[PDB]
C-alpha cells in the first residue's frame, strides 16, 4: 500500500512544504506596519476627494439660494417702488407688510447661505487635516520600506533553500508514492498527512472503526482515512 519507509519519506517532504507555507504569514507580519501606513494614506486620500464632492454639492446649494435671494431682493425693490407711487393710503400699511414678509424670506436665505458656507469651511479644514496626516504616513512608509523589503527578500531566499531541499528529497522518493502525496495535497494542502488522535482521523475527526485503527498501528503500511482520503499514521508504530 505504501510501507513505513515511504511514510517517513513523505513526512520529511510534508514538513518542508509546511515550512515554505508557514513563512507566508511571516512576510505579512514583517509588512504589517508598512502596509498599514500605505493603506491609511490611500484611505485618507479618498476621504479628501469625497469631502470635495460634498463641498461641490453644497456650493451648488449656495448658488441656488443666491438666485432666490436675488429674486427676493428684486421683489423688495419692486414693492418699495410701488410704495413711492402709491395710489391712496389704504396700501402704504398693506405694502409695508408685503415688504416685511419679503424681508423675512431674504433673512432666511442669508442665514441658509451662511450656514452652508460654514459647513463648506469645516470640510476644507478636515481636508487640510487629512493632508497633513497623509504626509506623516508617507514619512512613515519611507522610513519602514528599506528594512521591510530586505527582511522579506531574506525570507524568500529561505523558501528557495527549503524548496531546493524538497527537490533533493523528492528525487529520492518512489515516483508513485510522491504522486499519491501530491494528488491529496491538491485539495488537502498541509493537512495531507495526519496523526491519529483519540480513535479519529486527525484531519476529519470522524472515529475510525476497529479494523482500520488496528491496521494503522499493527501493519507496516501507509493507510488513508476512509472518510476523507488523507494519509494516516500512528506517532510511532
Ligand atoms: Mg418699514
Ligand atoms: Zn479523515
Amino acid at each position: 500500500l505504501g510501507s513505513n519507509t515511504h511514510l517517513k519519506q513523505l513526512i520529511e517532504i510534508s514538513h518542508l512544504d509546511k515550512e515554505i507555507d508557514s513563512l507566508e504569514p511571516l512576510i505579512r507580519e514583517k509588512r504589517k506596519d508598512l502596509d498599514k501606513a500605505l493603506n491609511d494614506k490611500e484611505a485618507k486620500n479618498k476621504a479628501i476627494l469625497n469631502l470635495e464632492e460634498e463641498k461641490l454639492a453644497l456650493k451648488l446649494q449656495v448658488s441656488k439660494n443666491e438666485q432666490t435671494l436675488q429674486d427676493t431682493n428684486a421683489k423688495i425693490a419692486s414693492i418699495q417702488k410701488k410704495m413711492s407711487e402709491i395710489k391712496s393710503e389704504r396700501e402704504l400699511r398693506s405694502l409695508n407688510i408685503e415688504e416685511d414678509i419679503a424681508k423675512e424670506r431674504s433673512n432666511q436665505a442669508n442665514r441658509e447661505i451662511e450656514n452652508l458656507q460654514n459647513e463648506i469651511k469645516r470640510k476644507s479644514e478636515k481636508q487640510e487635516d487629512l493632508k497633513k496626516e497623509m504626509l506623516e504616513l508617507e514619512k512613515l512608509a519611507l522610513e519602514l520600506e528599506s528594512l521591510v523589503e530586505n527582511e522579506v527578500k531574506n525570507i524568500k531566499e529561505t523558501q528557495q533553500i527549503i524548496f531546493k531541499k524538497k527537490e533533493d528529497l523528492v528525487e529520492k522518493t518512489e515516483p508513485k508514492i510522491y504522486s499519491f502525496y501530491e494528488r491529496i495535497r491538491r485539495w488537502a494542502k498541509n493537512t495531507s498527512i495526519v496523526t491519529i488522535k483519540k480513535q479519529a482521523c486527525g484531519g476529519c475527526f470522524i472515529r475510525l472503526n476497529d479494523k482500520i485503527y488496528t491496521e494503522v498501528l499493527t501493519s507496516g503500511d501507509m493507510i488513508t482515512c476512509p472518510y476523507c482520503g488523507r494519509i494516516l499514521y500512528a506517532e510511532g508504530a
